[PDB]
């Protein structure tokens, strides 16, 4: 009824859309992996009479049914997806996107990583991503390749007309102690990542991380904080 949907409040097979700014929604579904359940986000942006979906929800019928919540609330076309790291929290639900008509796109370097591990692989590759502090636009938002950090090609994603800095999973929630899913994390280059999205970012209202709550600008400090004490 209005506060962001949490973890115990969402069965897994559902999901819930939230408004962050005009033109800007998460989405958020839960999935259970290795015999525990967690809550993701993504994003959604409208892109005049059409939509921009950053990630799936985590699974073949969560996206499906983010699919059906998006046309139940919005009512208007999801044309593009940008996945932004090569994890099933991100591309798990890809076949189901292009299925339905969505071009799905991915840097080079999560299209590769996806197929190697054998996660779903978005169509399109993002060049111009490749370097840290590379920046490219698509649609109504920028992608921001920061560094190694949750992965090594994990990438953000700002929306420049509500100043929205989507984090995904290079960026934790407030009340997590722990730096998450570190299986394929560089914990010493995450600092570093984080510092330039700082550095890009500074007027970032809104930072959604790309599991729990969403916050302002201290959810990058908070970050680099949670990570270098777990490295530590
Ligand atoms: C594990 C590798 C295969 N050996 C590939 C894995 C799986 N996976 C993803 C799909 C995943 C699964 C379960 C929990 C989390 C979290 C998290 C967040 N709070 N607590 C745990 C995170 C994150 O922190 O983004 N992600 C997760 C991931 O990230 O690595
Ligand atoms: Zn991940
Ligand atoms: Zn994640």
């Amino acid at each position: 009824s209005g506060e962001y949907p949490t973890v115990n409040e969402i069965p897994v097979g559902e999901v819930r859309l939230y408004q962050i700014a005009d033109g800007v929604w998460s989405h958020i579904a839960t999935q259970s992996f290795d015999g525990a359940v967690y809550p993701s986000n993504g994003l959604i942006v409208r892109d005049g009479d059409e939509l921009l979906l950053i990630d799936t929800a985590w699974g073949a019928k969560n996206t499906a049914a983010l699919l059906a919540e998006i046309e139940k609330q919005i009512g208007l076309p999801v044309t593009r997806a940008v996945s932004t790291h090569f994890h099933d929290d991100r591309v798990g639900g890809v076949d189901v996107l292009r299925a339905a008509g969505v071009a799905t796109y991915a840097s080079p370097s999560t299209r590769r990583l996806a197929e190697a591990e054998g996660n779903e692989i978005p169509t399109h590759s993002l060049e111009g991503l490749s370097s840290s502090g590379d920046a490219v636009r698509f649609g109504p938002v920028e992608l921001f390749y920061p560094g190694a950090a949750h992965s090594t090609d994990n990438l953000v994603v700002y929306v420049p007309s509500a100043n929205v800095l989507y984090g995904g999973c290079a960026v934790h929630e407030l009340s997590s102690t722990s730096a998450g899913n570190v299986a394929d994390a560089d914990l010493a280059e995450w600092p570093t990542s984080v510092e330039r999205i700082q550095k890009h970012y500074p007027e970032a209202e809104v930072v959604i991380p790309g599991h729990g709550l969403p916050g302002g600008l201290d959810l990058l400090q908070h970050t680099a904080n949670v990570v270098k004490a777990h490295k530590n």
